[PDB]
RNA sequence: GUCAACCGAGCGUUGAUCCGAGGAUGUCCGAAUGGGGAAACCCGGCACGAGUGAUGUCGUGUCACCAGGCGCUGAAUAUAUAGGCGUCUGGGGGGAACGCGGGGAAGUGAAACAUCUCAGUACCCGUAGGAAGAGAAAACAAAAUGUGAUUCCGUGAGUAGUGG
RNA sequence: UCCGGCUCUACCUGGCUGGAGGGCAGUGAGAAAAUGUUGUGGUUAGCGGAAAUGGCUUGGGAUGGCCUGCCGUAGACGGUGAGAGCCCGGUACGUGAAAACCCGACGUCUGUCUUGAUGGUGUUCCCGAGUAGCAGCGGGCCCGUGGAAUCUGCUGUGAAUCUGCCGGGACCACCCGGUAAGCCUGAAUACUUCCCAGUGACCGAUAGCGGAUUAGUACCGUGAGGGAAUGGUGAAAAGUACCCCGGGAGGGGAGUGAAAGAGUACCUGAAACCGUGCGCUUACAAUCCGUCAGAGCCCUCGACGUGUCGUGGGGUGAUGGCGUGCCU
RNA sequence: UGCAUCCGGUGAAGCCGCCGAGUGAUCGAGUGGUGGAGGGUGUGGGAGUGAGAAUGCAGGCAUGAGUAGCGAUUAGGCAAGUGAGAACCUUGCCCGCCGAAAGACCAAGGGUUCCUGGGCCAGGCCAGUCCGCCCAGGGUGAGUCGGGACCUAAGGCGAGGCCG
């Protein structure tokens, strides 16, 4: 989908701006992900309960893969005639991901 | 799956969940169809297996009504029939409207009111279908040596007519 | 074309049925049952699908304002922190089904018939009966008995079969035109509980379906039946750690957040309504509660000094003139 | 709705004020404070288009007013305990009342109102530690009692049948 476990992600909109992460969760049934170190809000729990800043989740509209080239890119899909392998591309370059 | 989160357990690179196709599973009531009954609950017959020292006990199946046939039987009785069985195939109930068909009113208008109108409308009932119904003139027409099944539109026309 | 057997037997002429071969067509309303299958046809679900991190500004947050460049056979649509085709779902376009199902042909196999068919000169028991029509009684055709055809039918009656019938709007003659009492047969048409996709000078929570929410629920009625009110925190739960008052509820701080006069009784929060405070009025006053005058006090503003003028204001209103709400 | 297309997070609509202007219904590229997402000049077009009345409808809030009433004829006082608070609850002492009930069992009926534990917003016509409140847990043990295995009345259903 475009936007996977563990990749590498850059936010467009957000406060936390231009920032760069990995991608821990995704929750396609709401299309929200979460990513480390980018919007990082503070909580509050009762339970050992203090003020524990955790992260919240983003629409994943407003995050992006980063190429190797440190440049932001959309992504493009391949079907691969050697398996049928449906992989990545860096819709700038169209290289493999 | 959701409320709803949450955890807790956990599942996946061999491809788990997710979607689609076919299949199996489907307790009980419910046309209910084994009998009955206050729905979701009581009570049995028959065939095969199993366990107990045996019974007790267990599962599985089958067991309505009507219609139409088939085979067997046959009461008054003599023939034969009714009735009696047993077996195959159908139907049984539900569903918004539409269609057909059997039946079918008053409020109302008439400035009252019966004829009349309201109207073969509402409603009830039995049918099928995806449409139905109607359908190949015993129809019209009017001297033309004309039309040529049914059905539905717009006309013809609120005209000919009908009406205390 | 040929073969056989018949019209109670065997031998010319005449009238039928059965078998070898061109038909009639067939899942058919006019013969019945069987014999089996190919469209990138569609349906059931799917795949790809272009082109800005572009920069700066306000900005919480940009899709926004300005500047460049962008692509488009895709600038319908939805979402993302405010107006997004160049961010995502996706849009044109392309593509696709192992299996099953609805609509389109094609070689096993089946029936029939060519004992039947087409064209030419004269004399002698069949083709819809309790039906057509009739007397009475009623019904449907615009037609209510009216002069009343045609149709149907309840009861009694009841016909001809070709020089037969029934219709031609009472009814009759010549002629004029079409076969009743048996049967079936697609297309044009009506409808939508159900599904899909699109659209609306249709509503936007007292509207709109009764029902955007546990709704045909709560609730009412024993019954048939009736039948409600009740949407929005935030972009995201980040839903108020901790401290203090109080038993808690409730509340005040602290923090979250752009905002907590967004704190879950949660957008906006009006009017009736009930308060606090402030200025002024009011305890000799007879009444649709105002209007016209109108001093005083309060505050406001400019020329001008301590308050007086000035084409002065707003609030109050002491007192007096007039004054009998509104709709029917 | 149509439009040249614009207005606006440098604050739209909406709300509450103020100012000025039109003879009116009003208007203001007119603004101050809240509000934080849409409005729309002009010219047409179409209307569920303008509310005080209808003993209108639905919602909210008024007043009579902190007034009437707090639901019997049996009736209490007090000690101590719990608790923030104690007439109203727990324990104790006395008093009173029913005692063919105002006691004890069932049927019909209701269905967790039974017991234990916790808290007192909401409910109890007041407070309330209490409750028939709410929250959690527990609780119903049958060959011999009762309803089916049995039979039947009134009556209901009813194969065939009769009539419609
Ligand atoms: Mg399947
Ligand atoms: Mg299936
Ligand atoms: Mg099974
Ligand atoms: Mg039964
Ligand atoms: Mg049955
Ligand atoms: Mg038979
Ligand atoms: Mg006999
Ligand atoms: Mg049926
Ligand atoms: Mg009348
Ligand atoms: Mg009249
Ligand atoms: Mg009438
Ligand atoms: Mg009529
Ligand atoms: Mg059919
Ligand atoms: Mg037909
Ligand atoms: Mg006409
Ligand atoms: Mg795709
Ligand atoms: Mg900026
Ligand atoms: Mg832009
Ligand atoms: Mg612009
Ligand atoms: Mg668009
Ligand atoms: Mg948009
Ligand atoms: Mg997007
Ligand atoms: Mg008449
Ligand atoms: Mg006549
Ligand atoms: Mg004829
Ligand atoms: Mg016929
Ligand atoms: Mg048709
Ligand atoms: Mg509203
Ligand atoms: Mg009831
Ligand atoms: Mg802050
Ligand atoms: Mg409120
Ligand atoms: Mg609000
Ligand atoms: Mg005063
Ligand atoms: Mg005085
Ligand atoms: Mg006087
Ligand atoms: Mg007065
Ligand atoms: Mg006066
Ligand atoms: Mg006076
Ligand atoms: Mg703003
Ligand atoms: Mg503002
Ligand atoms: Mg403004
Ligand atoms: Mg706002
Ligand atoms: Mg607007
Ligand atoms: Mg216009
Ligand atoms: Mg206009
Ligand atoms: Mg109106
Ligand atoms: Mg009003
Ligand atoms: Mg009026
Ligand atoms: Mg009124
Ligand atoms: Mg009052
Ligand atoms: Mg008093
Ligand atoms: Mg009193
Ligand atoms: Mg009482
Ligand atoms: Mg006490
Ligand atoms: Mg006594
Ligand atoms: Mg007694
Ligand atoms: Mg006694
Ligand atoms: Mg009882
Ligand atoms: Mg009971
Ligand atoms: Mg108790
Ligand atoms: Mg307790
Ligand atoms: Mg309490
Ligand atoms: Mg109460
Ligand atoms: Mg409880
Ligand atoms: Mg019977």
């Amino acid at each position: 989908m475009k936007v996977h476990k563990g990749d590498t992600v850059l936010v467009i909109s957000g406060k936390d701006k231009g920032a760069k992460g990995k991608v821990l969760v995704a929750y396609p049934d709401r299309n929200k992900v979460l990513v480390e170190g980018v919007n990082r809000i503070k909580k509050h729990t009762a339970v050992s309960g203090g003020i524990v800043t955790q992260e919240a989740p983003i629409h994943v509209s407003n995050v992006m893969v980063v190429d190797s080239d440190g440049k932001p890119t959309r992504v493009g899909y391949r079907i691969d005639d050697e398996t049928g392998k449906k992989v990545r591309i860096a819709k700038t370059n169209g290289k493999d991901i």
